[PDB]
């Protein structure tokens, strides 16, 4: 319903965590830490279907440009991973809603705030972020790859077996000279 404006809170709980730190970056981006805390305070990573390193990997995955953090597109993406983790079986909205209703209208903080001044944040060399200097988003917004390139998911093999062994002294699998 309405493609633009579809759920609100979950876009509202996104910002919370997005301007985490730094309020002047709206609500485009996502980093891995945020987006941990995210399914925690929410509860999505329940640790049965979908556990902590269960979490990294979905925002591993998603991400595709390296990329320290993911966009809101792919963020909306990653919760159908994980909706699909526990909500599975169900009508594709009920699911997606679902999840997003576990999630919409929180913040960073379950009750109490999360103690964490010891980090040394001092490092103002001015080059640090810069905003004015360093580098903004070039217009690549409306031509970008359709899956990236090739699609590039997963090359995993049985584990490459060579023939009666020794092969080219012994398995020298992309070993520098190939």
């Amino acid at each position: 319903m309405a493609a633009s404006t579809d759920i609100a809170g979950l876009e509202e709980s996104f910002r919370k965590f997005a301007i985490h730190g730094d309020p002047k970056a709206s609500g485009q981006e996502m980093n891995g830490k945020n987006w941990a805390k995210l399914c925690k305070d929410c509860k999505v990573a329940d640790g049965k279907s979908v556990t902590g390193t269960d979490v990294d990997i979905v925002f591993s995955k998603v991400k595709g440009k390296s990329a320290r953090v993911i966009n809101y597109e792919e963020f909306k993406k990653a919760l159908e991973e994980l909706a699909t983790k526990r909500f599975k079986g169900k009508s594709k909205e009920e699911a997606f809603d679902a999840i997003c209703q576990l999630v919409a209208g929180k913040e960073p903080a379950n009750v109490g705030v999360t103690k964490a001044k010891t980090g040394g944040a001092v490092d103002r060399l001015t080059d640090t972020s810069r905003y004015t200097g360093s580098h903004k988003e070039r217009f690549d917004e409306s031509g970008k790859g359709k899956g990236i390139a090739g699609r590039q998911d997963i090359l995993d093999d049985s584990g490459y077996v060579s023939a009666y062994k020794n092969a080219g002294t012994y398995d020298a699998k992309v070993k520098k000279l190939e």
